[PDB]
C-alpha cells in the first residue's frame, strides 16, 4: 500500500517513521573508566544528610565497567544503564563523543538523561557533511559569554534562524542524577510553523552526525560524567519523497525514493524523469519527477529551463537522440525525407517510412 501514492496512483508526499534512531548504534565515546581500573564517587542526599558513596572503576570484570552500549541501549527504568568516563576529568579538555548516523535525518530533538549532575558546560554540534566538518548547534553554559563566547540565549529573528544559541537552563546540579536536557532543534525559530516552506530550517536540522563537547561539570574528591539513555529523534530526510529507509547492496542506508526521484535523498530526479525540475515534496503538492514526452523513440533526455519558463513554468522535456526515424522534441514528427504513415501510430516502430 506504498502511501507514497494515493487512491488513484497519483503522487502525493510521504515521510517514513518517527524513531529512535540512537538505538542500537555505537558512540564513539572519548573516554571510558576501567583501564587501569580507579576510583570514583557519588553522593547521596538523604533528608538533610549527605551520604559520600565510593566504588571502583575496573573494565576487565564487567559488572563495574561503563562502555559506550549503554547510552543507545534498552534504557529500563529500573536497570539503568549509565556509561561513565574516566573519573576526575577537567577544563579545558575536549569530552568529544562523536556518533556516526548513517544517513542525511532531519532530526527533531536531542535528549540526554544524566547521572551526575548536569554538566555546566556542555555543547552540542552537528555534521551535515558525515564527520568532516562541524558547527554549534546548540550552547549549554551558566558563564556563556566566555566559555563559548556566544550571547546568554541570543534571540533568533529572521537573520540568526541557524545560529546555536546558549543557554543556562537545565545546567543545573539538581537533581545530582537524573538530569534531563532536551534539546529541540526547531524550537524559537520565527518560521517553525512552515517547515514545508522553510529551506533554511530544513538545513537547520539536517545533520549526519552530532559531537559533544564537555568541557566542564560544577565544582564540587572523585567527580565525573555519567549517561544513561541518549535518544536522536527524527525521520529519515526523504525530502517527503520515501515512506522507509532500507540499506542496499553494499549495506548502506538510502530512501526508497518514489515519485520517479532519484538519490539516496531524493534530491534529484531519476534519469528520463526530468521533464520538471525536482522539488521538495510539500503538504500537497509533491512535486514528483516526471518521464519525457518522446513516443518511445528515446531514452534519455536532458531539461530545457526557457522552454520552462517560456512555457510558463511548465515543462523543459527535451528528447534526446529519437530513434525510429523521428525527430522532434517529443520526437512527434518524422525525420526529413521519411514520410509520416497514416496508418501507424506515431509510437510505432516505423511511424515513418522513406
Ligand atoms: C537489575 O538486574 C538484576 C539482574 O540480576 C536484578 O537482580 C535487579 O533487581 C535489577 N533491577 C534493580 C533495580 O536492581
Ligand atoms: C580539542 O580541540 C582542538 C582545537 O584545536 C582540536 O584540535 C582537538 O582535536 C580537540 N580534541 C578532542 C579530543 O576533541
Amino acid at each position: 500500500p506504498d502511501p507514497c501514492y494515493d487512491e488513484h496512483g497519483l503522487p502525493r508526499r510521504c515521510i517514513p517513521d518517527f524513531v529512535n534512531s540512537a538505538f542500537g548504534k555505537e558512540v564513539k565515546v572519548s573516554s571510558t573508566c576501567g583501564k587501569p581500573p580507579s576510583r570514583y564517587c557519588v553522593v547521596t542526599e538523604k533528608g538533610e544528610e549527605q551520604v559520600r558513596s565510593c566504588h571502583l572503576c575496573n573494565a576487565s570484570d564487567p559488572k563495574r565497567a561503563h562502555p559506550p552500549s549503554f547510552l543507545t541501549d534498552l534504557n529500563n527504568p529500573h536497570n539503568l544503564t549509565c556509561w561513565q568516563s574516566d573519573s576526575y576529568v577537567q577544563y579545558p579538555h575536549n569530552v568529544t563523543l562523536t556518533l556516526s548516523l548513517g544517513k542525511k535525518f532531519e532530526v527533531t530533538y536531542v535528549s540526554l538523561q544524566f547521572c551526575s549532575p548536569r554538566p555546566e558546560s556542555m555543547a552540542i554540534y552537528k555534521s551535515m557533511d558525515y564527520g568532516k566538518t562541524w558547527v554549534p548547534f546548540q550552547f549549554y553554559s551558566t558563564q556563556c559569554r566566555k566559555m563559548y563566547n556566544k550571547p546568554s540565549r541570543a534571540a533568533i529573528t529572521k537573520q540568526n534562524e541557524q545560529e546555536a544559541i546558549c543557554t543556562d537552563s537545565h545546567t543545573d546540579v539538581r537533581p545530582l542524577s537524573g538530569g534531563l536536557i532536551a534539546f529541540s532543534t526547531l524550537d524559537g525559530r520565527p518560521t517553525a510553523h512552515d517547515f514545508d516552506n522553510s529551506p533554511v530550517l530544513q538545513d537547520w536540522v539536517t545533520a549526519t552526525d552530532i559531537k559533544v563537547t564537555f568541557s566542564r561539570l560544577h565544582t564540587f574528591d572523585s567527580y565525573f560524567y555519567a549517561v544513561s539513555d541518549l535518544q536522536v529523534g527524527g525521520r529519515c530526510k526523504c525530502n517527503g519523497h520515501a515512506s522507509r529507509c532500507v540499506r542496499d547492496r553494499d549495506d548502506n542506508l538510502v530512501c526508497d525514493c518514489k515519485h520517479n526521484t532519484a538519490g539516496p535523498e531524493c534530491d534529484r530526479c531519476k534519469p528520463f524523469h526530468y521533464d520538471r525540475p525536482w522539488q521538495r515534496a510539500t503538504a500537497r503538492e509533491a512535486n514528483e519527477c516526471v518521464a519525457c514526452n518522446c513516443n518511445l523513440h528515446a531514452r534519455r533526455c536532458r531539461f530545457n529551463m526557457e522552454l520552462y519558463k517560456l512555457s510558463g513554468r511548465k515543462s523543459g522535456g527535451v528528447c534526446l537522440n529519437c530513434r525510429h526515424n523521428t525527430a522532434g522534441r517529443h520526437c512527434h514528427y518524422c525525420k526529413e525525407g521519411f514520410y509520416r504513415d497514416l496508418s501507424k501510430p506515431i509510437s510505432h516502430r516505423k511511424a515513418c517510412k522513406e
